[PDB]
């Protein structure tokens, strides 16, 4: 069964204070099939959880300049507003798919056509608690020493390693780290 | 009992003189486990491809700035001197994992250690073959409309689908998504 | 994630054309006992994370510290003209600091005969063009960046470190950030 | 263990009728980043400090000519008008940042920024209370030979000694240095 190296590893400098599942993301990489795979394998994690286990995501900035920096804010305005589920798809089409998100003003428009007002979406973009929320996103990553997306951390102190699960059959797969996230958890 | 729409879809503009079967990736994007994971796929669907069928496969520079265009040139070298199988695992390791690829140089050093000449190396950089095949790469890009990698065409006519396939399981989709590809290369 | 101009690092509205790739500014005056040392330790723990290449050069400012100060601009001129930083830099910073022992021009050339220097190439570094030379270039990138305080670091003349931009709640991830970010940098 | 020459070194001359915990500074050294920084770890350790232990704090004028007279003299007024929370962040910021703070009148113009009235200012500025608290913290500074700032020494007998604990984390420095501040108050 378990054992570090194989179905995740140890920090060998865990952080404290980190979310208790942390998952980390970015709008540019991977590119569509594979970013709407880490989606499925992300929401059945968050489904097959013990009780008041909360799941958290942070964007990152790899290679998008600007951009991801206004990326890596609008999320945590997500998080602010409550509203992850409703703009992660239009935020990962428009940057990837139909390509309509190139400026500050392209993210705003999301919101706005995902039924935020946008009073609303300045009022958090331009809030304390969206600046603190962006700092958050920006330690963590440099916490876990992150080297590339997806990839996910429980407790500030295990990092899930989907090299050491079964990847012959999907739900095989997606069960192994659902249930490995779990048993993590736990420990 | 393959369909436009599902495992397939058909371009608008076909590319004239396009390779009859062509790959594009990026060394950039995905990350280290699942650009493994995509490299060991795509190996696999072309050890189980026809007799005088070639993947060609092409760099695209999504976000890359001067070190991925410096990439495509490069892999327009490898192309040239026909080493794509000496160099691609320590470009994306030297890239993604090691972070010892920064510059030019660094790239050209890759290829020594590979066991290529210096001076057929630079003999290749600046050859006319290689600054066309800069260009070939770049515009068959711009004409599929590349959005994402990994992405794969048959004779610039037909996108593969893979979420039109069976991801369940690994076998049964190498298998279908390699007999789609058959059944496109004879149309 | 990672490098964002105005947190590790701040750009000069004009950059310092023929600065030194890896420039840092002190004072022997500020700041003062613990802290000095403080910034001496981390200046080289950043050195150790840099090529035999990459290269750490060291100008001394005079914020009022009148003509004593002057006297040590140009005595630190002599440092580098000399090649023995190594050699006075503690040495002066005692004298200067810790026992008030340097208080004239002659007190800081008893130093560097002290710590093994020739009274007579002292002197003729003292009064060489190339110190003259070399006080003006200390004086004249001071203010070129526009310098308010020290320490400072400047790469390539062009980004300006800022430390407060980094993780500084721990010693040795500050350090490794900030001599990341002076490798980042000197790429650019 | 506490130890004379650790944490703390103990003055030949004490000084009698000394405040029991006294912090020396100047707003003309360290500077910006490390003056912030030793603002916050003095503002944190006197929240860490008994009700009955006083933190004092006195300006020096290390190399600042008239200026850094004319702050002694304010600094005076900050502490005989009770405001020294309301001027130190302004005045640290005008004398090194901005250089606002050249001459006396700029002194006075952070003053009523903060909320004091120049009448009151003024008359503070004029009184024999600020003109002994002037002599008071010259006095003071060459009583304990002061060589530097920041300083702090307790019952004019004890000055803390930074390097004698450990540096390495913010928060066990700032609790060992308030610890070795009570330890020293009570002998």
């Amino acid at each position: 069964q378990y054992e570090d190296g194989k179905q995740y590893t140890t920090l060998e400098k865990p952080v404290a204070g980190a979310p208790q599942v942390l998952e980390f993301f970015s709008f540019f990489c991977p590119h569509a099939y594979q970013f709407e795979e880490v989606l499925h394998i992300s929401d059945n994690v968050k489904k097959k959880l013990p009780e008041g286990v909360k799941m958290t995501k942070y964007h990152v900035n790899f290679m998008g300049g600007d951009l991801g920096k206004d990326l890596t804010q609008a999320w945590a305005v997500a998080m602010a507003l409550g509203v992850e589920d409703k703009v992660t798809v239009p935020l990962f089409e428009g940057v990837q798919k139909t390509q309509t998100i190139r400026s500050a003003s392209d993210i705003r428009d999301v919101f706005i056509n995902a039924g935020i007002k946008g009073e609303e979406y300045d009022a958090a973009w331009n809030s304390f608690v969206v600046k603190s929320l962006v700092a958050q996103q920006e330690k963590a990553a440099a916490d876990v020493q992150l080297r590339g997306v997806p990839a996910m951390f429980v407790n500030g102190k295990y990092q899930l390693n989907p090299q050491g699960m079964d990847t012959s059959n999907m739900d095989v797969f997606v069960q192994q780290y659902a249930d490995t996230v779990k048993y993590l958890s736990e420990k």
